[PDB]
């Protein structure tokens, strides 16, 4: 009857999955470990929409929120995946406020949004639903460009979102550097203090995507609302080798 | 040009496979570009259907290793249409007799050596029309011992010629013996058990693999002589790596 | 050898299913029943491209017309359908004239709009195909915002279109009232009258979703050239309801 | 914690059940959310395959009633699949024999008491370590009463010690009897053969149940203390409500 | 109203069919609206699973064609469910044995007949309430000689009256008889083989049908009296139309 | 390790194949006949990004290079295409040296373009990826407009992409003619003569889509630099009508 993440936040920071990888048993296993959310990448992994459909009811009953990173910031995409059980969007690519407008607008039923009505799954969740529909969802615009690092006040003063979702790797690019998994480039490691400390004085929520739960425990403690740890690729390929390493020994 | 599983053993060397217990085609390609031999689709213990397989067996073979499926059941037919799928690898689990032995080897060969329908759609565009000459050496065939009933019975799947040898199933049999199924187990009297079938296996002339948790109990059973190790399942590495990531983050 | 919605409006209205739950076998088992056609809803289900494919099919084969209520009126998305084999298309949230010119742009073959040339199943059913191609496919512009029911003038003089179809929930949400299935809030009861006044004004079709048969029977009596009632999922949860009420008697 | 069905048989009290012939989530997780105890998926006679069934069990489960499969076929390696998929009832058609109801009975307990190879994907997320030691208990298995031989035999099924009762097949029944194969009939030689089986299953000290077209016939067998009933298929009862509304429309 | 292929026999013409190994709905569609009597769709030697043939069966019934499968095993319970999902006929591999020939003919009939499980989703549909008493009719059944088994065991094959007759595997009979597995072979031994089991066929009243790779072998087998006749499989013509299209361009 | 393609113009055209029926077997046996690449329609056919997926892995294994042709000329659509491993991009209707530039900003990496880093099946092929990205993929802008064909000099103008794809029936149809397969309507002839003049006049490469192995000898032997011969479905029913006149006879 509550969204977990804005359970945190209404006591503490989320610390939530990342799956480039399609189908339910992983997602409902790592749904039941430790974190407060799981997100889906429909962006950088081969999850169409009907492979996403049965993973967010996997994660639901692991016990963890259902989170999408979506291929882009596409109203109607937004709105067909929330009325799938997706408690959480982070949309790529958000450079400017209108871009961040387009992002509220898809989260909130009229007046507050344009949002369609056919809850299809958020009904049969929280039977009420209507009255509290905008707080059962989460909204995170990412911030992975130079222009959006320039917009960032104006990205932060849409009404309508939670908040921000750094992309570490795209802003380095971006930004002329090497894109490098949990990137400690000084330009880069600037930026990001910059978005942080912009969002908290904004009154606004901060997440980060890390490639390690070590990088994930420093933005914890730098005061992250939202830290993803890590893809579930990258953390079977690292075992993968080392199970390899061992045997070989 | 050549099973991966075969040329190791050939060079006098064992296998090294992976173990796939989540459908996809992304994490079956990328642990195929590991120092993985083959790979290994679990179609008993898993949500693969066969529609999930087929691709799965592609992205394997395009990184670089043998696909092999440990299939629900030793059934021929099952079996035939992974073969003609591009299934290079099969085992059977819970072949307890020399006439379930005997059913998986008429399965993997064609007429006159077994019963095997021919019809080789992947198989052809790999090898060619030279496929039928060749086809009973493309496919490595070991049946799973997983029993009481099967340990008692080694010898005589053993003697068995259409199989290339045995595969342990040692949670199974753990169980079976009264054991906890636990992997990687310690308990003396399956170790030995595990022991006695490889010895029984070697003395055959017959390879003997066994399916691991963990790469240091892999290391062992390598330096013990097993022709072909499996270490270990996508979930449990995966699973494992997320306690930990976790863990570090908390 | 013709649009079976198009000969009831050459002779009467077209009643419609519509499916909110994938899959071909209820698809084939509705379309057999007293539907004209049967929509397919890809906005507010877990429907993907992959899935309504092999639907539409099912409903041609039952005998009805496949239609499309689609995510968005995006007009490649729109054209793919089309070459599926969608006959009609119920494009939501047209609130301009120029977005019910986009959806018209969808719907004709130059010179009369921009579709792109690959009808792989209209080919096969038509054979003759092109010289007939524009008569084949039915479109709809969702009428269901406040701005859509100021333009609707300027929607109904796009040539190109068949009509307009209400969606009475949304309609009633944008308005600032409840989003009651087959809502009677005054005001949108109003709106509606207005839109069917309109429409057949300016020479053009207006269709409505309908929740029961009830509301259906007075649409039809109403003269709505296109009812669709009722949502595949509302009648089979409603139909579970009353079964377990007299098991449980 | 527990299966929801076991939950209702140890308080004294009978479950009654959904019927899945329409593959998807959206309708499974809506039909268990209403006031059924359990939701039972047909592979038997629908284009549910195992790829189809799969998410729907987890819908069911999320729902929050207990998820049932009627299987193609009494197949042990099929049956254990599903439920390391996570299917918690087991109802098995065409059990004809003593020897039948033993091969369900088989694939439902691991050793010592069954064969049930070990691997159980989901029951371990739902269950934890402790999985073990109580999986007999997670699953309920019903063999389907459906020929004049399964009735001739009832008492011998019935003997079996590792399945839970019975589950008659009331069209397949009547049809075999030489009668209309028409659902919730009142054809007095099939409503007779009914009432023995469910008096047979109740002398043996186990349970029965029955598939039923209507809210007023399962009102009826529940009354006459059937402990598991079954009402309405979900394609019967959305065709049944589309010829109401159109007729209405119209 | 009819099945097409009963309606060409029932006329006195035979039945030409094309032979599916490619899945989807779009060529399934596109060749049964040519001139084939039947499309059978590949389940054995293809990557074709249940999910993907139920949406095919459809697509052909939509084209004017009598949707047909080819199994991938003489199983009855794969059988009726593809039967139950509006496969018109059904061509079992491999049968080799007047016992399996029966096991097919008793998937094919409801009670007395033989025992199929009555739930004809699909069927129903296509029919109406009048299905059981036309249900037979509506399916035509052919048993696959592909061996020498098959060859000695002919009449005792033809001799099951629950079956239409017989469809030669003329590549696994080629290999079965330690020739060449070419399609359309002039090897003596197998012509005269297949030419034998047409007259037995014909003696005791029953079809037989032939897989071909070419049209011009199909024109001879027509010619030749043969009832049931599939050229050519989709990824051959496919194949061999991609060779020439490449050949002309460059 | 390199583009096949990109090695014959290195070297040379590529011939490419095109694919309208979804499924691996067919495209892996495409794929290892004397073909340089083959080309997934995601425009024009029942193929969804799930069934697109695997047909790309399926390619590459037979060892011709993946191409999808897209629904739209969409950054996101065509992002997640390219990290999928397609390694060559047709984007239909490309009508303005706007849209070209949307098309190129998919292709590249920052500074080039706005491509988003994920590369999940490109680093698998490539190991080194970065440094060479641009040059594993093929970016072709489709001319099949009066407006395209108008604004040629503008579209070939654009850095970022290799060149142009002629879709010659669509031309003829928005050109007022009949939608014929290797049309050969004078004025069409015309336009694309000039188109392919144009773009060797510019230095950038044109390519065709041909329904026949004699019209992709005639494309070969103008100079065009990517020929396509023939679709799939096409070529199969054509193989099917010839098989069944043979048995008919
Ligand atoms: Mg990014
Ligand atoms: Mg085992
Ligand atoms: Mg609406
Ligand atoms: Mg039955
Ligand atoms: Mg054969
Ligand atoms: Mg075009």
């Amino acid at each position: 009857h509550h969204n977990k993440v804005r359970t945190c936040w209404n006591e503490r920071p989320a610390l939530a999955g990342w799956l480039q990888l399609p189908g339910t048993l992983h997602a409902e296993a790592l749904a039941r470990l430790d974190y407060d959310a799981v997100v889906i990448d429909m962006q950088h992994s081969p999850i169409d929409f009907g492979q996403v459909a049965p993973m967010l009811i996997a994660i639901e009953l692991g016990g963890a929120e259902p989170f999408v990173r979506t291929q882009v910031n596409d109203p109607s995409d937004i709105m067909k995946l929330l009325d799938a059980g997706a408690y959480g969007i982070i949309a790529p690519m958000v450079n400017t406020r209108a871009e961040a407008q387009t992002l509220a607008s898809a989260l909130h039923y009229s007046p507050r949004g344009l949002r369609a009505f056919g809850p299809r799954r958020p009904s049969l969740r929280y039977g009420g639903y209507l009255a509290q529909a905008s707080e059962t969802v989460v909204g995170l615009a990412m911030i992975e460009t130079r222009e959006a690092l320039a917009n960032i006040d104006e990205i932060l003063s849409v009404d309508g979102i939670d908040g921000v979702f750094i992309g570490p790797t795209d802003l380095a690019l971006d930004l002329g550097h090497a894109p490098l998994v949990d990137t400690e480039e000084a330009e880069v490691v600037s930026a990001i203090a910059h978005v942080r400390e912009r969002a908290h004085a904004a009154g606004k929520r901060v997440g980060i995507f890390c490639g390690s739960g070590g990088f994930a425990r420093v933005k914890l403690a730098e005061g992250f609302d939202f830290v993803t740890a890590a893809p579930d690729l990258a953390m079977l390929s690292a075992a993968a080798r080392q199970v390899i390493a061992d045997a070989r020994a």
